């Protein structure tokens, strides 16, 4: 149930996704955690942008409380949100981000996104003219503040998210370098299988977390209501019901049976059990290789909000 990274910690293969639109109160962050840890989620993703962290580890907490888990047998997540690359800025995040926790370490603490903001409170800063106000951060200089994250024990393990290739290797080959990321955690699912990206982790022993492996929350106006509704896709609700199972289940297996660590998000108790049983059966090679077909080449998180800044990730092939 497990992966072992690169830094020889161990990260299971499916996680608990805990980001929801904004309309959702936070008090639905505190239940849903607990249900899907009832129901046997162990790695858990959050992150300061998601504003939950009081609640995801209260959750965390609370079932550690009560017996149904020990704090070695939860693997969370954090990541370090674009206002506070500044390698100063850096440590007093992570602590921040603990304090909100009452947890003494994260298992995991990532770069959530490579292009910088202005640091300040606030998460998305803007001008007048409504244009965000970005910064200028030497991603290498992050990466050395979080490493030291690592050497002061707050972090057990660090890692990247929406990082391509080229910026992969930047941190790769930095002169110096303490520590490789773990893991990569970026969209993938059917219809961006995120291949050529993948096969590139793995010649680094960098693990793909896919993010949106469901298809995404849909919500306006991150993502185009046009865009094809994965879980309504045909393949996939053909192998939901020769199998058994759901449309859902199969785009979660696919990513287990190639060596992606997959997130799934639900604030629904009833699906949030499904998502568990994705252990439950296996697909065939010539399922897989039908899947392998879905690909479409399909973004649904392009954060176009970030881009015309260098480090924008997703202008790269990969
Ligand atoms: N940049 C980043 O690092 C980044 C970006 C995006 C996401 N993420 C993280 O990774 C997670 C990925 O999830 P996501 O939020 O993009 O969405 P997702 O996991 O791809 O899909 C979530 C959506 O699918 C629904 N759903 C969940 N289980 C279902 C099931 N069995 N059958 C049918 N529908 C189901 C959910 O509705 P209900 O809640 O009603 O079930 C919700 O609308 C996020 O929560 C967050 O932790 C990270
Ligand atoms: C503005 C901005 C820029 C980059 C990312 Cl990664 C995000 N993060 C998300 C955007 C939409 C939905 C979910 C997230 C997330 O990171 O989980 C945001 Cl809000």
């Amino acid at each position: 149930q497990c992966v072992k990274l690169n830094d020889g910690h161990f990260m299971p293969v499916l996680g608990f996704g805990t980001y929801a639109p904004a309309e959702v109160p936070k008090s639905k962050a505190l239940e849903a955690t607990k249900l899907a840890i009832e129901a046997g989620f162990r790695h858990i993703d959050s992150a300061h942008l998601y504003n939950n962290e009081e609640q995801v580890g209260l959750a965390i907490r609370s079932k550690i409380a009560d017996g149904s888990v020990k704090r070695e047998d939860i693997f969370y997540t954090s990541k370090l949100w674009c206002n506070s690359h500044r390698p100063e800025l850096v440590r007093p995040a992570l602590e921040r981000s603990l304090k909100n926790l009452q947890l003494d370490y994260v298992d995991l603490y990532l770069i959530h996104f490579p292009v910088s903001v202005k640091p300040g409170e606030e998460v998305i800063p803007k001008d007048e003219n409504g244009k965000i106000l970005f910064d200028t951060v030497d991603l290498c200089a992050t990466w050395e503040a979080v490493e030291k994250c690592k050497d002061a024990g707050l972090a057990k393990s660090i890692g990247v998210s929406n990082f391509n290739r080229r910026q992969l290797e930047m941190i790769l080959n930095k002169p110096g370098l303490k520590y490789k990321p773990v893991c990569n955690q970026v969209e993938c699912h059917p219809y961006f299988n995120q291949r050529k990206l993948l096969d590139f982790c793995k010649s680094k022993d960098i693990v793909l977390v896919a993010y949106s492996a469901l298809g995404s929350h849909r919500e306006e106006p991150w993502v185009d209501p046009n865009s094809p509704v994965l879980l309504e896709d045909p393949v996939l609700c053909a192998l939901a019901k020769k199998h058994k199972r759901t449309p859902a289940l199969i785009a979660l297996r696919y990513q287990l049976q190639r060596g992606v660590v997959v997130l799934a998000k639900s604030y629904n108790e009833q699906r949030i059990r499904q998502n568990v049983q994705v252990f439950e059966f296996q697909l065939t090679s010539e399922e897989m290789k039908a899947i392998d077909g879905l690909n479409r080449n399909v973004r649904y998180l392009t954060l176009d909000i970030f881009a015309g800044p260098p480090n924008y990730p997703f202008s790269d092939e990969y």
